[PDB]
This record gives C-alpha cells, sequence and structure tokens, in this order.
C-alpha cells in the first residue's frame, strides 16, 4: 500500500515507553530531511494489521494523532510510525505538574482545555463510526504547542458497565472512558475510584455508584463529565454534545 515506509528510511533510538515498546526514531522524508518520529512495535494477520493502518492514515486532524506509516522488519514484526512528542503523555504530565522541578500549577482553564482538545479528537473519530477501546489521559500525547491529541488507538476502570457485563463497546462506551479521562484531569492524575480494587468494581458500578466530585472541580464541570456514566448508553451524549459543552464553560471564565 501507499501505508508501508521502507526499514532503510529508518533509524530507530532509545526506548520511550511500554505500550510492546514505543522508541526514539528519525524517519528520512521525501524531501531529503531527517523527522523525528516515535516507533511503536506490535503485538496474513498483517494483511489486516496494514489495512487498518491504511484506514487510520486517512485521518486528519489536529486533536488525532497522524500515523506517517507502518516498517517490517523480518518473522515479520511490524512498527507504527508516529511524529516523536518530547511532552509524553498527558497522564504524566499531570503528575509531573504537581512537582516544583516539573511544569508550572495547571491553572483549570488549561485543565478544560486540554478536555475540549481530546473532545474535538473524539467528535471527529466517532463521525468515522471509529471507535478507540482505550481512551485514558496516558494515552493522550501533549504536542509542541501544548495542544492534546488522542492516541494508541488499536483497563477495568475505564471499561462501562454495558462493557463490563456483555462484552458490548460503542462509541458511547467510549464516551465512560472520556468522563474517567475528564477526572483523571480534574484530578490530575489520581487513579479512578480511590478506596476500590479491580474485581470490586463492576459491584461498585452495578449497585449505582461513580466516581466522586474532586476537590477543585466546578458543580457545572462535574455535571458533564457525571453525564458520561448515566446507566443506559442511550442516556449519554455524544462527543459533539461533549465537545460545545465544554467549548461554552471554558468561554465563560
Ligand atoms: N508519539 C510519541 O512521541 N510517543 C511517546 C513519546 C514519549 C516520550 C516523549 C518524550 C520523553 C519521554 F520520556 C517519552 S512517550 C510516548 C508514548 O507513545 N507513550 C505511550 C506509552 C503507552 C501508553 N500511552 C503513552
Ligand atoms: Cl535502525
Ligand atoms: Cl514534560
Ligand atoms: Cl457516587
Ligand atoms: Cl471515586
Ligand atoms: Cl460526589
Amino acid at each position: 500500500e501507499d501505508v508501508v515506509i521502507d526499514r532503510n528510511l529508518l533509524i530507530l533510538g532509545k526506548i520511550l515507553g511500554e505500550g510492546g515498546s514505543v522508541m526514539e526514531g528519525n524517519l528520512k522524508q521525501e524531501d531529503g530531511t531527517s523527522l523525528k518520529v516515535a516507533v511503536k512495535t506490535m503485538k496474513r494477520e498483517i494483511e489486516e494489521f496494514l489495512s487498518e493502518a491504511a484506514c487510520m492514515k486517512d485521518f486528519s486532524h489536529p486533536n488525532v494523532i497522524r500515523l506517517l506509516g507502518v516498517c517490517i522488519e523480518m518473522i515479520p514484526k511490524p512498527m507504527v510510525i508516529l511524529p516523536f512528542m518530547k511532552y509524553g503523555d498527558l497522564h504524566t504530565y499531570l503528575l509531573y505538574s504537581r512537582l516544583e522541578t516539573g511544569p508550572k500549577h495547571i491553572p483549570l482553564q488549561t485543565l478544560l482545555k486540554f478536555m475540549v482538545d481530546i473532545a474535538l479528537g473524539m467528535e471527529y473519530l466517532s463521525n468515522r463510526n471509529f471507535l478507540h477501546r482505550d481512551l485514558a489521559a496516558r494515552n493522550c500525547m501533549l504536542r509542541d504547542d501544548m495542544t492534546v491529541c488522542v492516541a494508541d488507538f488499536g483497563p477495568v476502570k475505564w471499561i462501562a458497565i454495558e462493557s463490563l457485563a456483555d462484552r458490548v463497546y460503542t462509541s458511547k462506551s467510549d464516551v465512560w472512558a472520556f468522563g474517567v479521562t475528564m477526572w483523571e484531569i480534574a484530578t490530575r492524575g489520581m487513579t479512578p475510584y480511590p478506596g476500590v480494587q479491580n474485581h470490586e468494581m463492576y459491584d461498585y458500578l452495578l449497585h449505582g455508584h461513580r466516581l466522586k466530585q474532586p476537590e477543585d472541580c466546578l458543580d457545572e464541570l462535574y455535571e458533564i463529565m457525571y453525564s458520561c456514566w448515566r446507566t443506559d448508553p442511550l442516556d449519554r451524549p455524544t462527543f459533539s454534545v461533549l465537545r460545545l459543552q465544554l467549548e461554552k464553560l471554558l468561554e465563560s471564565l
């Protein structure tokens, strides 16, 4: 396909993360310049892979990570090629922000803009009937301009009650993972459901218990993230409704 990149245009560097592993890289480009890339390994069957990557490579949105292509080193081991992001994942960034060494205290207006950015990304993927299935702040990347894009597309405390039960997954389960992500950002990196263990989570949710309003968090913001966890998927808003709720709340500060 036009998605496959020659292994010779790619030089692999140091390991950055674990998701097999994700590496630093140089991509040699059509214009003779080299581009900083992240290279992530993957766990025939590769035809369905290449075909999915070919599909994702057509994505174009500031708040979705570009898939620049795929390499196959040879047993074939394929590798997803992505623009390198020195600011790393959101979750780590939030934790670092609570240290004096790390980034400055993040004001709420900036925390809401992270949420708007993810909403915009998920709005765009949702429209093309693409399901993420692993939305969480650890899988949102920060670009050099500090804009957030959604990533690592294709964790029980992010799985929506209907997906825990029936092994069903719709865009509305993605909306559930989005509210948990909104909570991770409002809490600046707390694990969801403190004092509840992974095995207790289905029964905790089944008895109607939800993520608790964070201490900083605005009531209006907590109403938006609470709407993402309504029992019936059909009663949850769409990403397009959510994006505009958040855009409108951000406008009023
Ligand atoms: N694209 C890019 O630069 N990637 C990328 C870059 C990372 C990174 C960038 C600068 C410093 C550093 F320590 C890590 S980490 C990472 C990545 O893809 N992490 C994944 C691990 C699996 C779960 N979600 C985050
Ligand atoms: Cl290499
Ligand atoms: Cl950083
Ligand atoms: Cl509750
Ligand atoms: Cl909680
Ligand atoms: Cl509460």
